[PDB]
């Protein structure tokens, strides 16, 4: 029978152990189980699983960045975000079901972590260049595919 | 004057810092203060204080093991556990008092943490051996007695 | 145009990127953005922006101190204190605003952190002895306010 769910870690090192996703068509429902293993709490190193197109994915990252930690680095009611689980530091676990009439085969999609704190690169501070980061979706995104 | 309350810190090397409560007879009600040193948040390193008989902690580490981080890591309305604490953080305290008529003289209590975490034993940012843990209760525990 | 706001960092060393406010008087309300660089979280090493007369600074530190985390180590209903921003942990971030009229021009105001948790010094594991007695963050994260 067909699998119908993914189990995915999020660590200290802002990585996923996954890179690609593709979901069975035959599916109704996908559920995504998402750990956290490491020590960093959740307004440190926090990480959500969020699912969109691959062209919205610019727009969801930034929007998310700009709402800040309250938000869960989340735009409230976006309709660019097809799923998403909440965030969730160290130790945690979180799950999200969505319906998978929701893709169309042929489709790019992308899953990614909007979480954006700061990386003092340096220092004790935060400053200059460091003020400008993309936060963990520039190193926890892959593809996900309806095939 | 009798003594009715100890001070217990548990700390980020699984420790607490006793191995043994002699409670006073005349004690109507006794009080545990837990605090916890360290920098650890409470998801990956918390600890709580929990008394049972020594014939039932099995049972309740056990059952605590499988409840969860969302339970305390403690089974809901549990008969076994005669007081506990919650489950505390880096920088938190939290205190339990309990009638000393919930004790027999010539009984044998202990005291322990039921957290259970997991530890990434080869430093690969993953958790996969690593699933089985027998928890705190291995190292934090200890005895209570009646006197 | 009058600047009418501060950001301010507290990192994990127990240090603020400043140690001077000079507010403008024809602000009519002063912002202070408080951010927290570092990994500890806020249980640990939390830090908030309050503010007083130097006067009054010792009196609100010690009653926070006394108040303790689950008070955000400030006296509930403080007079004292003119502006406070809320204690925040590494990665967060909150806002104050408050009027300028509630300040005197000739008055020493001074702003500081009033978060005490303790330190190990013995590197132990253990909080004994000495390390009981911490005169908080103040200590170290403290700075004027003066109306000019
Ligand atoms: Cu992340
Ligand atoms: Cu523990
Ligand atoms: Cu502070
Ligand atoms: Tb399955
Ligand atoms: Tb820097
Ligand atoms: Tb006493
Ligand atoms: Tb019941
Ligand atoms: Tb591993
Ligand atoms: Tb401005
Ligand atoms: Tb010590």
């Amino acid at each position: 029978m067909a699998e119908c769910s993914v189990d995915i870690q999020g660590n200290d090192q802002m990585q996923f152990n996954t890179n690609a996703i593709t979901v069975d068509k035959s599916c109704k429902q996908f559920t995504v189980n998402l750990s956290h293993p490491g020590n960093l709490p959740k307004n440190v190193m926090g990480h959500n699983w969020v699912l969109s197109t691959a062209a919205d994915m610019q727009g969801v990252v930034t929007d998310g960045m700009a709402s800040g930690l309250d938000k869960d680095y989340l735009k409230p009611d976006d309709s660019r975000v097809i799923a998403h689980t909440k965030l969730i530091g160290s130790g945690e676990k979180d799950s999200v079901t969505f319906d998978v009439s929701k893709l169309k085969e042929g489709e790019q999609y992308m899953f990614f972590c909007t979480f954006s704190g700061y990386i003092d690169t340096n220092d004790g501070w935060i400053e200059g260049d460091e003020l400008y980061s993309p936060g963990h979706s520039a190193l926890m995104k892959g593809t996900l595919t309806l095939k």
